[PDB]
């Protein structure tokens, strides 16, 4: 099962979580690839059978500059990804007022518009209350692999 792992990150934290997720999901036997700064063309070539999106929120409440253009491109084209399984990890910040991981939530909304089915609740990580977000994500990733296949 081919799993496309997308990331949105200002300084690299969500990117590192996504990289860790790639290693864990591949260990479990999934064909998982981390596609940082992915284009629509790259995703089309990859032909994903599942999605994992790991994304922080900017100070302006938006998706980071490295995932936002792709978000808009996907929303515009609406590829035929209906029925595929997906999950989201949202790197929130409680100190800043982002407790709920706004970026993550915007990805959930996209999944809805695409017909991608969430297989787990979004993981809400709090970047202001952890120095180990990669390890914090491990229990959720353990269940996510089960949820995909199958």
């Amino acid at each position: 099962m081919k799993v496309a792992i997308l990331s949105g990150s200002v300084y690299g934290t969500a990117e590192e979580v996504a990289r860790h997720a790639q290693k864990l999901l591949s260990a479990a036997g999934l064909e998982a690839s981390h596609l940082p700064r992915a284009s629509l063309d790259e995703l089309k070539a990859f032909a994903p059978e599942a999605f994992l999106v790991v994304t922080s929120t900017t100070g302006m409440g938006e998706l980071p500059d490295n995932l936002q253009p792709l978000y808009y491109a996907i929303r515009d084209q609406l590829p035929a990804w209906h029925g595929l399984p997906g999950g989201v990890i949202g790197l929130g910040d409680s100190s800043y007022g982002d407790t709920f991981a706004g970026g993550g939530e915007q990805v959930r909304e996209l999944f809805g518009e695409l017909g991608v089915r969430e297989v787990l609740p979004m993981l809400r990580l709090d970047a202001s209350e952890t120095v180990t977000p990669e390890t914090d994500a491990e229990p959720w990733l353990a269940e996510f692999a089960a949820a995909l296949k199958g």
